[PDB]
DNA sequence: GTTCACCAGGGTGTCGCCCTCAAAATCC
DNA sequence: GGATTTTG
RNA sequence: GUUAGCUGUCUCUUCGGAGGCAGAUUUACUUUGAUUCUUUGCGCCUUUACGUCCCACGUAUUUGACGCAACUCGCGAUCGCGGGGCUGGUUUCAAAGAGGGCGACACCCUGGUGAAC
């Protein structure tokens, strides 16, 4: 019944086949945890190493961004240089970066060369992704640009001229051949201005109320350079509050000048704006002071009101300073007090109709209040990653190529072995794999058994096979490497470390790919940091089969019920049905509502609502895959779906058993059926009546049943339809045939 | 009192676009 | 010998 | 705690091997869902309501934040170093996980201007 149980039961007929195909690989991560609870002295060391890593990353990104902004063709040449098209005698992006930032470095890097080199290796892939994304985005952005231009010549212009409304300014130009960020932002600013014009001028009123109104489209999706968002600094809450304070005071020091020149009409409008929490309470005091003192000029009332507002701000901020900026009710009220003070001070300009000056007067207050209100939310956690590039050894040596080894201290007891990680970053830290009797100079022998690699070279001529190399570990005497104790949980070690069929110490099924140090931190506090170790392992899984199924399973998704199933035979008559996780949508809605009310009442959600939804999505994928796999194993049946995490988990599980083929290179389209997984178009499926073929209620017969279950049964019974009537490219409408086949089957059986 | 447009700030969830070393020669 | 460097 | 395919037993019974119980199943990670019992409290300030009209002064048994101690845990040697106290801890359970980087988009919350209805 378990995913493992049905997976093994499916292996019992996945590796029980006879196929001439090559075995396929699967890449998986173990994701240990660095035991910083029992070994806390590693916290400052790991933090300092990650700090040097981040300093070097920021420095390199500064130069790379200056180079991208200087000119962009040279940057494109550097990032995409190949042996055919080298850049400065370099054949890859990472080679160029290695000489420029390490070999040709002037000042000694504070990072050791291997971590710095791995950083540049990761950064090369980051840059390549950024350039590929620009390449894909630019086409759609040009499409939007042309759409706007052709709308602004014969549709919006014609509408405005035929309805007497003057045409606002024209669109700017994007310079498409060397597309740059600032031109896009200029164009988007114009787009926003004119979309505001169109709704008010036409859809709101004074023109024909056509919802469209030719509102021009935004140009969307242009990528940020690497790190632009990652390393964009934002001030603390206290500093934003100080900025808001000074802005509000500066707006309230110009108030008497604006109130001394009030016409009766403007004064009446100002009274209307504040005619009956910070806004409302100030309105209430406004009414109180109007009624109690009718013998006062508006200047005196505004002066007293703002004095009161700022006295409240005085007490609020005194409380904040004496009790920290974590009393978010106080912060909300203080922010609101400055906001309302500024609004009332700037009211005469707004009421006079000088909105052009009003906006540019409000801009400091607008930005400061936005900053404070945003900082009220808890910032996203900071995550960093340092890679160990490989585990191979120097040929004929047992000497590492890189600075990290997974080690295991096998005990003499059955349930007391230990695992750790050796990491070299400091100078003089060396480990080696040699047998106990093969003595070495300047090294100590240890009880660790180490897992290294041998072979796997990517060079055609140099490409020897990869193999798990293990042996006894010698460490440097003077300066030994750093030990990272591990904590992982039996379900994991049972899976990757000592599996019945693939124990690391006795079998040769897994091969170490690489490693990654990880740090997860709450921004602004490193002393409480979470450190993980991610090791990527690879193994062969059985070759894909050639199954002859007489059972099939249909599944429908996208409703209150995440997944509903309906087992069928080869003829198509139902054998079972049900639904999976029928409470998921309700629980998800409850969590969403809790998040929204937390956002309102206090600004944000402090602890686990942040990741809950995503966790529930993962749990839902697990449950759905379990149910489907158990049914398929029960009936030896391929599953049928409709044309994302659930789909991915299902195909991963089926390929690990040898019943699905992972993506080929290129081949971006997937095969509709690959072993058990079948894919069909969700067309004419959830509408056709089960009892006839046209909560769900039929109109041609009056049948009523569950929409999800009938949809699943229809999907399962529709896979059979294309068996005799294969589809063709260019043709998509097959409702007639489909209905004819369905009714013919219903009549026959 | 709700709807729309626009402006400012922040959060999250999903997707795009990225990867998951070895091995040889030279230098200090 | 260990480290640097380049490269596919 | 479990989400390993083991082992030892009791019955089913002869039929096929097939149901229950006990322990296995190395680590202690990141999660999900049920389920049992349990609301730390003493000051100083602040929030949303009522009066009062803001500062202030009262009063709900109103939202919270700091400090001190009760507890719970980890930690190292009676004491010190750290974490949590309802978005909790705790008992029984029954079930998942391949990770990292950098961006973009979608939605949500608040504020602001204008207009339409």
């Amino acid at each position: 019944n378990s995913i493992h149980a049905s997976l093994r039961q499916l292996l019992a007929l996945g590796l029980s086949k006879s196929s001439s195909a090559e075995p396929q690989r699967i890449t998986r991560t173990v994701k240990f945890k660095i035991n910083t609870d029992i070994r806390p002295d590693l916290i400052p060391v790991l933090n300092r190493h990650f700090d040097f890593f981040e300093k070097f990353r920021r420095k390199v990104l500064a130069e790379l961004e200056a180079l991208w902004n200087k000119d962009q063709k040279s940057f494109q040449a550097m990032v995409q240089c190949s042996a055919k098209k080298p850049y400065q005698k370099k054949t890859s992006c990472y080679a160029w970066l290695d000489t420029h930032f390490i070999t040709e470095a002037k000042e000694s890097l504070d990072l050791p060369r291997k971590p710095a080199t791995s950083l540049l290796y990761n950064l090369s892939g980051g840059l390549k992704s950024f350039l590929t994304r620009r390449e894909t985005v630019a086409e759609d952005i040009q499409k939007r640009f042309n759409d706007n231009l052709r709308e602004w010549n014969g549709d919006l212009s014609q509408l405005a001229s035929d309805l007497k409304a003057p045409l606002p300014p024209a669109p700017p130009n994007l310079d498409f051949e060397n597309l740059i960020e600032k031109a896009i932002e200029k164009y988007n600013d114009w787009v926003g201005r004119t979309r505001a014009w169109c709704n008010l001028i036409l859809v709101q009123q004074k023109k024909v109320e056509r919802r469209d109104a030719c509102l021009p489209r935004y140009l969307k999706g242009y990528p940020g350079f690497f790190g632009s968002q990652r390393y964009a600094t934002t001030a603390g809450l206290a500093e934003n509050l100080k900025k808001l304070e000074q802005v509000a005071r500066e707006q309230s020091k110009k108030m008497p000048t604006r109130f001394a020149k009030l016409t009766p009409e403007i004064w009446t409008a100002i009274q209307e704006r504040f005619s009956p929490t910070a806004h409302q309470t100030v309105c209430l005091r406004f009414a109180a002071l109007r009624a109690a003192h009718p013998e006062w000029t508006p200047v005196q009332l505004a002066e007293e009101i703002l004095a009161g507002i700022f006295r409240g701000a005085e007490k609020l901020k005194k409380h904040l300073a004496a009790n920290g900026f974590t009393d978010r009710p106080a912060v909300i009220k203080l922010a609101n007090l400055y906001n309302v003070a500024a609004a009332f001070s700037l009211d005469p300009i707004r009421a006079a109709g000088d909105y052009i000056l009003f906006y540019e007067e409000e801009t400091p207050k607008r930005n400061a209040f936005g900053d404070v209100r945003g900082g009220l939310h808890q910032p996203s956690d900071e995550s960093a990653a340092i890679e160990i590039m490989g585990f191979g050894l120097q040929k004929e040596s047992g000497k590492p190529l890189y600075n990290g080894l997974l080690v295991c201290k096998k005990s003499e007891k059955e349930h007391d072995d230990s695992w750790a990680f050796l990491y070299c970053h400091t100078e003089g830290q060396t480990f080696e794999l040699a047998n106990e009797k093969a003595k070495l100079r300047g090294k100590l022998l240890t009880d660790w058994t180490g897992f290294a690699s041998r072979g796997g070279s990517r060079k055609k001529a140099e490409a020897s096979a990869k193999q798990l190399a293990r042996g006894r570990v010698w460490i440097s005497e003077k300066t030994p490497p750093t030990v990272l104790p591990l904590a992982f949980g039996s379900r994991q070690g049972r899976e990757y470390l000592w599996h019945f069929d693939r124990d690391l110490r006795e079998k040769n099924e897994w091969v170490l790919g690489n490693g990654r140090l990880l740090r997860i931190m709450p921004p602004g506090q490193p002393n409480a940091a979470d450190f993980y170790l991610a090791i990527t392992l690879e193994r062969q899984v059985p070759p894909l089969a050639d199954i002859k199924a007489e059972r099939f399973i249909g599944i429908a998704r996208g409703e209150a019920i995440p997944a509903a199933y309906a087992v069928i035979d080869e003829l198509g008559k139902l054998l079972a049905s049900g639904k999976i996780a029928e409470s998921y949508r309700k629980q998800q809605r409850e969590f969403n509502d809790a998040k929204r009310e937390l956002q309102r009442t206090q600004g944000g959600y402090t602890r686990w609502l942040r990741s809950k939804e995503r966790n529930r999505a993962r749990a839902l994928s697990g449950e759905v895959t379990r149910a489907v796999l158990a049914l398929a194993a029960e009936h030896r049946a391929p599953v049928v779906l409709a044309n994302q995490p659930v789909q991915r988990a299902l195909e991963q599980k089926f390929l690990e058993a040898g019943l699905w083929e992972a993506p080929k290179r290129k081949q971006k389209f997937p095969k509709k059926d690959n072993g058990f997984i079948k894919l069909i178009d969700a067309w004419w499926t959830s509408r056709t009546c089960s009892q006839c073929g046209n909560n769900f209620r039929c109109l041609k017969c009056g049948y009523e049943t569950n929409a999800a279950v009938q949809a699943a049964l229809t999907i399962a019974r529709k896979y059979l339809f294309e068996l005799e009537h294969p589809p063709k490219k260019g043709e998509k409408d097959r409702r007639l045939k489909w209905q004819a086949w369905y009714q013919e089957k219903l009549r026959t059986v």
